[PDB]
């Protein structure tokens, strides 16, 4: 199956090929400064078209706490099918426990897809 | 394949292929910065067997709310399937802030649970 | 399909697995304190070759906040099938919000298996 993926401008650097299943390193646009107990939408400078029936998923790298001393404060993002408009670029939300400075071409998440959740019937009840 | 979903009362907005489910706050709960209260979404639910679900904030729970999820993602095993078993979001607070009633907190899928392995201890690897 | 495990030492309590597939809760190898706005990587005290193709995923237990005050830095950590290594031993990175102290043994996360994502095209494109 394939991704398209297009970049913000030429500047951005192109991410690993797939070829093998390891989760996907994802950068930072543009250098950010977040100051403590401060929020920041990272710009990851990419825009994709997921397979059909596929969703990403992203979250923080192992090493982004140290580096960084930032959390992701939605946790895991949902990147769904459905957001594959050539303006509908990718952004890692950081909420900073400590002053810090992401440059730009730094890695500061990672994504990998997954098959959506099949089809599914609610039905209310009034008593398990 | 089906979920059954039990609603704590009449007043609680009733739910709503493939994409996240919006789970909704059951009572109004006021959180002061840097307190934590676990926020009940009003919802019991029987999974089909053998799946589980997976409970993360919505994209814009944060930016409307200044909450984070303590448990990170919460895990709904297909045995929380009682008549009392009771969904909740755990909430930590990084700003004062106040969460309505009826209001989308959170969100929801079903995943299969993982495959029958064997955990067999080795002195070396 | 089988993992194979390897503690830390004898004095680390074997974790079981149920049957079902529950995911499988891991304990602190030794006793941490950690004070209100610091960070630790809490020693798990186990090494694991995973099934071929698989990755591990790295959560919280429900009641981790409320018993001992921590949050997971990088939400979700991620143990692909590559570490598998004698000295590739698991940790639960924690941050506190509160003075606290887990203690050896103490069940502080949880993980399960998941395939790993399928071979995928990254094709690059001018516009979506
Ligand atoms: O974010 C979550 C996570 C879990 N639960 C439910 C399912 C869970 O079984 C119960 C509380 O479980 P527990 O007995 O505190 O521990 P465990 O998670 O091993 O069941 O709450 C939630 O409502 N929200
Ligand atoms: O919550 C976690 C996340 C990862 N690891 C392990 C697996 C990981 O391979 C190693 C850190 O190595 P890395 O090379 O910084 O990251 P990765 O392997 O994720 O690229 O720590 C943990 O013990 N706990």
């Amino acid at each position: 199956m394939q991704i398209k993926i297009k970049y913000l401008d030429e500047t951005q650097t192109r991410i690993n090929k797939m070829e093998q299943g390891d989760w996907i390193d994802l950068r930072a646009a543009e250098d950010v400064a977040i100051k403590k107990d401060e929020f920041k939408l990272v710009p990851l400078g990419v825009a994709m078209e997921l397979p059909e029936g596929y969703e990403a998923h992203v979250v923080p790298r192992s090493s982004t706490y140290k580096n960084f001393g930032v959390i992701q404060t939605n946790s895991m993002g949902v990147i769904d099918e459905s957001y594959k408009g050539d303006n509908d670029f990718w952004f890692f939300p950081a909420y900073a426990l400590r002053d810090t400075k992401i440059k730009k071409g730094d890695r500061i998440c990672q994504f990998r897809i997954m098959k959506k959740m099949p089809a599914v019937d609610l039905i209310e009840v009034d008593r398990l």
